[PDB]
């Protein structure tokens, strides 16, 4: 709803919480969302979102990750 | 489309790739998707997805994370 800040997101900006417990939790919740993004309709809406969001200068420090998502590059590096 | 597996997903199942480089990359791509999920429409579709997916026995070892997503719990644990 209008005017709310996403406290859960703001937590992820603070290196204090970048612990081994939370990195594992995020990795697994990411795998969960990845399967949602395969759903008909959602993939196309996600890409539309990415095309707008890459212009948003609030995402400073995320340039490589955005480029990768925007271009359909692997989620992780397999070496 | 039919019969393809998500090779990117399958990589994430192998502990060989659970490196500090990839954990950081995943954390940031997760933050990117989190803002997408705030978009009108998407939030409701995600929850509908979760309600089906929790019965999918293929997600063994993910029980706590699913429960948390299904019930709107914090993405990460902030102690305090």
């Amino acid at each position: 709803d209008l005017g709310t800040e996403n406290l859960y997101f703001q937590s992820m900006t603070n290196n204090k919480y970048y612990t081994e417990e939370n990195k594992k939790k995020v990795w697994k919740k990411h795998m969960i969302v990845l399967k949602f993004l395969e759903q008909p309709g959602i993939s196309e809406a996600y890409l539309n979102y990415l095309q707008e969001e890459i212009h948003n200068d609030e995402w400073i420090g995320f340039e490589n990750e955005f480029f990768e998502e925007l271009t359909g590059k692997p989620v992780i590096n397999v070496g």
